[PDB]
């Protein structure tokens, strides 16, 4: 039987939950009969990215009907939905394709996830959990509650979480220290890069099997460009409140997972509005999206050189921005070093 700590075994089940994969899909109105998990293929998701990009181009071009209705029918044919005696929604605007594009993203993490699960050895010698664990390629340990680390992380979570978006309260059930296999010699060269910060990265529970196995990736060129604030990259927040919004928890499933990663930001390109960048100005290595709020800078604490902005949220310098909180973006995968994984319970104020 498994020699892992219980909280670790419990985390493994959480991330390899098949039911959660199905619920996440039906919740998207995906027809499970025609498109079951087993029929999920990346090649089919890439094609849908491409059709969605083809709809944005037609939308922005202002095509004469028939063209939008056909491209819309093409997408719904490739990605089987079930809306009953009602035709799917016409993808004729930016809001509409962005929603579909974000859908494909998670659908892909589910496909990646299911591929990992339904793959490997079929023996019965080792207990599944130990097998599933090995599939992640990440060393996972429990962070003691009465540990300075845990205290740091708890303060960061509590401080950067306030009462103006307090439609819920956050309680840390488990903190895990993470080290993905190899994710060391890849980040190290960037470790000689100042402006290293400990930042948040929230994501739905069904996307962790993928993020751990392969780390945080960047969207492919075929993906639609609509919705992105600062181009295709890895998005981080310095306030748990902003990130917590991507865990997609509810009263039914009140438990999510949040990542704390060290990011070698370097000199940041500071912006206040959505820009088409991805290509940095010479001498800059990251983008900072200036939010109206930011943790009180006076309460920053750098660890090992790593900056930890756990200050309580204050009004920032400028609110003439389009963002409510700070956003940090990197366009190189080796600039991130995932350090912690948090399991959190959300208590809704309703
Ligand atoms: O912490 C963050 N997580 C996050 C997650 C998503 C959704 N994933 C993208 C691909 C699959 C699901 C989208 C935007 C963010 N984000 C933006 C600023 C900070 C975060």
């Amino acid at each position: 039987k498994s020699k892992l700590p219980k909280p670790v075994q419990d985390l493994i089940k959480m991330i390899f939950d098949v039911e959660s994969m199905k619920k996440a899909m039906v919740e998207y109105e995906i027809d499970l009969q025609k498109m079951p998990l087993g029929k999920l293929s990346k090649r089919q998701i890439q094609a849908a990215y491409s059709i969605l990009s083809e709809v944005q181009q037609a939308v922005s071009q202002g095509s004469s009907d028939s063209q939008i209705l056909d491209l819309s029918n093409r997408f719904y044919t490739l990605i089987p939905h079930d809306f009953g005696m009602k035709k799917p929604p016409l993808l004729n605007n930016a809001d509409s394709v962005q929603a579909k594009a974000e859908m494909l993203d998670n659908l892909l993490d589910i496909e990646v996830a299911y591929s990992l699960l339904r793959g490997g050895s079929d023996d019965s010698s080792k207990d599944p959990i130990d097998v599933n664990y090995e599939k992640l390629k990440t060393d996972i340990k429990v962070v003691d509650r009465d540990s300075e680390e845990a205290e740091i992380i708890r303060k960061y979570v509590k401080n950067t979480h306030a009462t103006t978006h307090n439609a819920y309260d956050l309680e840390v059930i488990d903190i895990f220290k993470i080290e993905r296999e190899g994710e060391c010699q890849r980040y190290k060269p960037f470790k000689q890069l100042h402006n290293r910060r400990l930042l948040w990265h929230g994501s739905r529970t069904t996307n962790f099997a993928g993020i751990l196995s392969q780390g945080l990736r960047i969207a492919p060129p075929e993906a639609p460009v609509t919705g992105y604030m600062f181009g295709k990259g890895i998005y981080f927040a310095d306030m748990v409140s902003k990130s917590a919004n991507y865990c997609h928890t509810s009263q039914g499933d009140p438990i999510g997972l949040i990542l704390l990663g060290e990011v070698a930001l370097g000199n940041m390109y500071e912006l206040k509005h959505a820009s088409h960048i991805s290509k940095l100005p010479k001498g800059k290595h990251s983008v900072k999206g200036l939010g109206k709020t930011t943790p009180d800078p006076s309460a920053n604490i750098s660890l090992d050189g790593v900056d930890v902005p756990l200050g309580t949220g204050i009004s920032s310098g400028v609110n003439d921005t389009s963002l409510l909180y700070n956003e940090y973006i990197v366009y190189d995968i080796a600039q991130v070093n995932l350090k912690y994984l948090l399991k959190l319970k959300f208590n809704f104020k309703t």
